[PDB]
């Protein structure tokens, strides 16, 4: 209940929430119901429009207009927009020169730059280019300031979870807003796009950044915007808070458009009927900086313009119904639409089986535009598992396509052209950004970034301390003038053990044969080198990866390849070696085919053993460093010893076989030459971050042996390829998977074909960045290298996506 009798008089756009025995005059009334009687007549008014006419100049103040152009609307910070322009000859800011912003030129009491967050929905990554002729302001925003071709939404790319994604840093899983609609099971209870569970505060995690701002003693505007609430008005509310005395004055805006998702989604991205939102959302841009330069703002306040994810072009037409592949259609609930959530429609319901589910929905119809997953088994890189209000299974959406439940919900619940949520790689759902101001660059270009980054550098903007967050806090460092976050290298937990020979042949009992007691001191010395480290420049070229938890791990040497070995795991952390542009592929031997040797550096008692694989038949074994790519037939030898051995399913022996044989050296031939570095991951409860021992919840059959859920490579090579990846003088150029380690092919559906016309496909759909591999290995990669960390940061941040050009 509101007693709605008290006045909004003095108070529009109020600041501070009064929720308790009052009506309110914030922006969050309308939505609660709560406004003030006279909350219209006062906030909202619209007499005489939104701009300055010359015969307005100079008028007597009259206190209904919608914005002022007499004499005293400066001080008073209520002037329309252009009233400068219009009656005191200025220019529009878009009209003047760009002029390097080399210092903040703020106002007196002004304690630091103001940061305003321009957020606009649906703007794909390609309007700006494309609509470049249309949107001056904006095409001086991006030219004169810094701007990426792209920014990289998260999955789902859906409004609510990136919106919230900017002001956290964290991913959806982590924030708890995983989808615009969500069932909550422990809740029991659901969040949906209308009505008022959504701002029920329980669903949203973490620490968005108004609430990092006030904590540490920055004030923050509105970051909510009432749908009605016209953008005009918007724009003069966020220009009279910046006229606020000093100690009420905000530091943090946001401005929010629905535009030009509104009209995307009826036109499809480049309807013809979208010239006119990205006219409309120019001139919004124009208004706020006219406003900024009236209150000699405009090169103090530093302004990002920033999207939350793309558009695609989506029909009615283009669904896939899963009545055509279910029989129990009636027994399931769907989350529908450019993404699809399955659970059970009643937990009442024993006959209810995931498997069969899963089951029915695999590669069933020939150009089939859906791919089901368990949760678990979905890409890593989306980071789209941890959170109870993710439904077990999940429907990947092609491009292009919706899923729906059955057709019924399709024409009684075509309209739409365009729509968004799909894959967070998809060319269509890139977005937006340009950062403008005295703490960003001037006209600088820099590579696109994923937006889980943006609130650290916002936190940098306004000197607040982020709260822990999924960015990697210095890899956007190059975006700005000032203001830079200098992280240090974190600590190595576990040193590294380095084993000499130590154990005779006979005391291993492995149950292992090889075919290897075949018959030097020119030859001897140089075999000893090898295993002490004389070729470890060649193979480990950024320095041993750090190990960031306590465990026992040996390093091994090798000519081919270096490993940091774990006693805990009974099987390399990682495994590094370099391959050049001239290395040759070879076979196994005939009699080498099922050769494993005992390492005599490392015990029985921390080795696996040949018998548990004989034993366990579902489990096979591959190596981390392939035999195929030993330089020399005595070299190669090494490759077969027990330290190189990891369990492997035979459907993934498949994949491996085919990276290790086939694609190192085509990557090798490309990038003139690589460094890998591969290794398992457990990642059993499915949270990204590396397995405790207590955590693996399968073992080869027998043993102590435990199963990696995935298996990655860090493809590393030099930036410019002129130079060999073993000599690079500048910087490097990475690429990364994390395979995951399944028991069939089901995933790839052409997968009875040769693995060369599956493999890649299926790698490229787990490209990783090497800061993923960090949270899942608990190591630290490139700690010796010629770069500045910064850099690094950024490179670890890298994903190579394989999407064309933008
Ligand atoms: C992306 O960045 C983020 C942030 O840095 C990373 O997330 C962090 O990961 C940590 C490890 O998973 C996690 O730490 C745990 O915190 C527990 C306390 O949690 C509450 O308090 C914090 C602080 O304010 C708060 O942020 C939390 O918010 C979560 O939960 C609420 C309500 O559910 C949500 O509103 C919110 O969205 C968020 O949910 C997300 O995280 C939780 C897990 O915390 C998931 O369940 C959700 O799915 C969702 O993703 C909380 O309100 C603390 O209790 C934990 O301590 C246990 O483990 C340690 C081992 O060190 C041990 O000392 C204790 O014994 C303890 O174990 C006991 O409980 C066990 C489980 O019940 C039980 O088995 C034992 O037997 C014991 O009794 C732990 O420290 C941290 O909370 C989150 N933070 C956030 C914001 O998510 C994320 O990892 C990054 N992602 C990647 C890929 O790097
Ligand atoms: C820039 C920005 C805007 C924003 O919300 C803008 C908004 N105004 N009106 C409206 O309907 N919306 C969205 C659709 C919910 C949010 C929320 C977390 C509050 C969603 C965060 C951020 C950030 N960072
Ligand atoms: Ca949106
Ligand atoms: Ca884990
Ligand atoms: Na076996
Ligand atoms: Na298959
Ligand atoms: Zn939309």
């Amino acid at each position: 209940w509101t007693a709605t009798s008290g006045s909004c008089k003095g108070r529009c756009f109020e600041l501070q929430e009064v929720g308790p025995p009052d009506c309110r005059c914030d922006n969050l009334c309308k939505s609660y119901s709560s406004c003030c009687h006279d909350f219209d007549e006062l906030c909202l008014k619209t007499a005489r429009g939104w701009e300055c006419t010359k015969d307005r100049c100079g008028e007597v103040r009259n206190e209904e207009n919608a914005c002022h152009c007499s004499e005293d609307c400066l001080s008073r910070g209520d002037c329309c927009t252009n009233y400068q322009v219009v009656c005191k000859g200025e220019s529009h800011w878009v009209d003047d020169d760009c002029e390097e912003i080399k210092v903040p030129e703020c106002p007196a009491g002004f304690v630091r730059p103001p940061l305003i967050i321009f957020s606009v929905d649906g703007f794909r990554a390609s309007y700006m280019k494309k609509g470049s002729k249309v949107m001056p302001n904006i095409e001086k925003l991006r030219s004169c300031g810094t701007h990426a071709p792209y920014m990289r939404p998260v999955y789902p790319t859906k409004t609510f979870p990136n919106l919230y994604t900017l002001a956290t840093g964290l991913y959806p899983e982590s924030h708890g807003i995983v989808g615009n609609s969500m069932y909550d099971p422990v809740f029991d209870a659901s969040f949906h796009l209308r009505g008022r569970e959504k701002f029920n505060h329980r669903w949203w995690g973490g620490q968005p950044l108004w609430i990092t701002a006030t904590k540490q003693g920055v004030r923050a505007g509105t970051f909510f915007w009432s749908v009605s609430i016209p953008h005009e008005r918007r724009i003069l509310t966020i220009l009279q808070w910046l006229s606020l005395p000093d100690n009420e004055r905000p530091s943090v805006y946001a401005f929010y458009s629905e535009q030009p998702d509104f009209s995307g989604h009826k036109y499809g991205p480049f309807g013809p009927e979208m010239t006119n939102p990205l006219r409309e959302i120019d001139k919004t841009v124009g208004q706020l900086m006219d406003g900024l330069k009236q209150l000699r703002l405009h090169r103090c306040v530093n302004v990002i313009f920033v999207g939350d994810h793309g558009m695609e072009d989506v029909t009615c037409d283009r669904t896939e119904f899963l009545s055509n592949y279910l029989t129990n259609v009636d027994d399931i609930t769907l989350v529908p639409g450019t993404l699809g959530r399955i659970r059970a429609k009643s937990i009442n319901n024993s006959k209810y089986d995931p498997k069969t589910i899963i089951a029915a929905l695999t590669c069933k119809k020939p150009d089939q535009h859906f791919k089901p997953y368990m949760k678990q088994h979905l890409p890593k890189r989306l980071h789209y598992a941890n959170n109870r209000r993710i439904e077990d299974i999940h429907l990947l959406v092609d491009r292009r396509w919706h899923v729906a439940r059955k057709p019924l919900d399709v024409y009684k619940k075509c309209f739409f052209q365009g729509d968004h949520g799909f894959d967070n790689k998809v060319n269509s759902m890139q977005t937006v950004f340009v950062g403008y101001g005295p703490t960003f660059k001037y006209r600088t270009k820099v590579p696109p970034f994923e937006n889980i980054e943006l609130y650290n550098v916002m936190c940098d903007l306004l000197g607040l301390k982020p709260a822990p967050n999924n960015g990697t806090h210095g890899s956007l460092n190059h975006l700005l003038r000032t203001n830079t976050f200098r992280p240090t290298m974190p600590d190595e937990v576990s040193r590294p053990n380095y084993p000499g020979i130590m154990y005779l042949q006979s005391e291993f009992d492995l149950g292992c044969t090889c075919d290897d007691k075949v018959e030097n001191k020119l030859e001897e010395l140089n075999k000893r080198l090898h295993t002490k480290g004389s070729t470890k420049e060649r193979h480990l070229l950024y320095g041993r990866p750090a190990v960031l938890y306590r465990t026992s791990y040996d390093i091994l040497y090798h000519t081919d390849f270096e490993s940091g070995y774990s006693e805990i795991f009974l099987m390399p952390l990682w495994t590094s070696y370099t391959i050049s542009k001239q290395a040759e592929v070879s076979s196994i031997p005939e009699h080498l085919t099922n050769c494993v040797r005992p390492d005599v550096r490392v015990s029985p008692g921390f080795s696996q053993n040949c018998l548990a694989y004989k034993n366990d038949k579902q489990m096979s074994y591959g190596f981390l460093f392939p035999p195929y790519l030993s330089s020399s037939p005595e070299a190669k030898y090494d490759a077969f010893l027990v330290t190189n051995m990891v369990p492997m399913y035979p459907a993934f022996k498949r994949v491996w076989a085919y990276f290790q044989r086939v694609l190192v050296k085509k990557y090798a031939s490309e990038r003139n030459g690589v460094n890998v570095i591969s290794g398992p991951i457990f990642d059993y409860n499915y949270d990204g971050l590396r397995d405790t021992e207590d955590e693996i919840k399968q073992y080869v059959e027998g043993s102590s042996i435990p199963v990696p859920t995935h298996y990655y490579s860090i493809i590393t090579s030099c930036l410019d390829f002129t130079q060999p990846a073993d000599k690079c003088d500048g910087p490097l150029s990475v690429s990364s998977f994390i395979l995951p380690h399944r028991p069939d092919n089901d995933e790839s559906c052409n997968s009875s074909e040769d693995e060369s016309k599956w493999v890649e496909e299926l790698m490229k759909m787990h490209t990783a960045r090497v800061r993923d591999i960090e949270h899942l290995t608990g190591l630290d990669f490139y700690r010796k290298t010629s770069r500045s960390y910064s850099e690094i940061l950024t490179l670890k941040t890298y994903l190579h996506t394989y999407e064309s050009e933008i």
